[PDB]
């Protein structure tokens, strides 16, 4: 059976298309959308989700994406040579195996707590920075400083480079000028390359030690293509969690937010279920033809899978925050091979910045909140709030 055809918005822009990517949910089970001139293959229903996320014929290598979708300024038509260098997410088998265990050798011995109570330095600083300051854009002032601040001395980036970062990535991954996205993923990475060949303007950090002293040997070539990846991942999506897990706080009545460590932690898991960062993911691409729920994924197929709808049953809706369901059974973090390897890093940043911003203005409101998002990717740009007093 062939997958019948829907549509979801695939240009960013200000608005939110949760309900237009809910509704193509409810087309079939596996469904095609207009993308780029040709069509996409998109996994709907749950369990076929988890399924093709696990799946052996769907491979992620950029040697399988077709040249019309290989266009400057997207992910697909900004990779290197392969033989050069892959990055994480787009390599398969052994490759990944070997990307992915370099990565995990970086900075031991690595404990938590150490990790935390820096996260908890920077979430006072950017408070008292708040606080140095009737309505607040809480977005602006909180949810993308924390994330940026943390990555940036965990990668060992130059200061100065910290307050141009974030208008680079907003370009990548928000614009929907082409020539822009284009020439703001060869800035990154002609930054990157500088960096990397010459390690002068770097603090210690993760950088410096991957161009450090057998088998375990990181090219120069890998050192910043892994590096380009880590800023693009790094902390754009982690301020989307931190901003989505506030505005439902500041949208209910104090009594009704979290307090206890155990429902702060489930508060930012329903965060990820219901406001998924990737409402879809990356890319993967059918080696034989492949059916699923009775329909054909036919070979060389891009696929994709609806993470928004995935997370979500047949009842709920695109607002469905449940604190009691702490975000049971999501799977906006992957699932299998690929599974976020900056899950914990994300999570305890936002568990972090949440209970700082509760315990410091317990009076808060929000009193509107605007989403910039596609298909893709999501994120609130404001959230105005109103603080009262600490
Ligand atoms: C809450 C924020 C985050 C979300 C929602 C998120 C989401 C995801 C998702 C869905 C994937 C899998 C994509 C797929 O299978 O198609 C993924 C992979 C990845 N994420 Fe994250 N991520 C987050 C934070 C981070 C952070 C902070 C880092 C880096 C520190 C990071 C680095 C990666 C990398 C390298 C991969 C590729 C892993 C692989 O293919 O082996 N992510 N992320
Ligand atoms: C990932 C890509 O990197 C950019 N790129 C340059 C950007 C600026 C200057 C030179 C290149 C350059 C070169 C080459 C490749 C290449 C070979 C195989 C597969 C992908 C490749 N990309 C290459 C590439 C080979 N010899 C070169 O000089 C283009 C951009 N469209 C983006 O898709
Ligand atoms: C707008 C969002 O980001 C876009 N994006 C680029 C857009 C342009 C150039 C490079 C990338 C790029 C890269 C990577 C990821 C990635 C890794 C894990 C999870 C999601 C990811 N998204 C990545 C990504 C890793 N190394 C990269 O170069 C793709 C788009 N589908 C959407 O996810």
């Amino acid at each position: 059976a062939e997958a019948p055809e829907a549509h979801m918005p695939t240009d960013p822009g200000p608005f939110d298309c949760m309900p237009e990517l809910l509704a193509a949910a409810r087309v079939a089970p596996v469904v095609r959308i207009p993308y780029l001139g040709r069509h996409a293959w998109v996994v709907c229903d749950p369990e076929l989700v988890r399924t093709a996320l696990t799946h052996p014929l769907l491979a992620k290598d950029v040697t399988l994406v077709p040249d019309w979708m290989r266009k400057p300024g997207l992910m697909l038509g900004s990779q290197p040579d392969p033989e050069f260098a892959r990055t994480m997410i787009m390599s398969d088998g052994a490759h990944h195996a070997r990307i992915r265990r370099l990565h995990a050798s970086i900075l031991s011995p690595r404990n938590t707590e150490r990790w935390g109570e820096r996260v908890e330095a920077k979430v006072g600083g950017f408070l008292d920075e708040l606080e140095a300051s009737a309505e607040v854009n809480v977005v602006t002032a909180y949810t993308h400083r924390i994330p940026l601040a943390f990555i940036s001395e965990m990668l060992g980036l130059p200061l100065e480079a910290e307050r141009r970062l974030r208008s680079i990535t907003d370009v990548i991954l928000y614009s929907d000028d082409y020539p822009a996205r284009g020439a703001a993923v060869g800035a990154l990475y002609g930054a990157v390359e500088s960096w990397v060949r010459d390690p002068a303007p770097l603090r210690e950090g993760v950088i410096t030690d991957l161009l450090a002293p057998p088998e375990d040997q990181v090219t120069e070539g890998e050192a910043i293509v892994w590096t380009f990846a880590m800023i693009i991942t790094g902390y754009e999506t982690t301020g989307s969690l931190i901003s989505a897990s506030l505005f439902e706080a500041l949208r209910r009545p104090p009594e009704e937010r979290p307090r206890t460590d155990e429902e702060i932690k489930g508060w930012v898991e329903e965060a990820l279920r219901v406001h998924p960062p990737f409402p879809h993911p990356t890319w993967r691409f059918a080696t034989e033809d492949i059916d699923l729920g009775g329909y054909l994924i036919p070979e060389g197929a891009p696929v994709q899978v609806n993470l928004a709808a995935a997370n979500r049953g047949p009842e709920e809706g695109p607002d469905c925050f449940t604190p009691e369901r702490q975000g049971r059974g999501h799977l906006s973090f992957g699932l299998g091979m690929h599974y976020c390897i900056g899950a914990s890093l994300a999570r305890l940043e936002a568990q972090i910045a949440l209970r700082g911003f509760l315990r410091r203005f317990p009076e808060a409101r929000l009193s509107g909140v605007e989403w910039e998002s596609e298909w893709m990717i999501r994120r609130m740009i404001v959230l105005p709030a109103e603080v009262g007093l600490e």
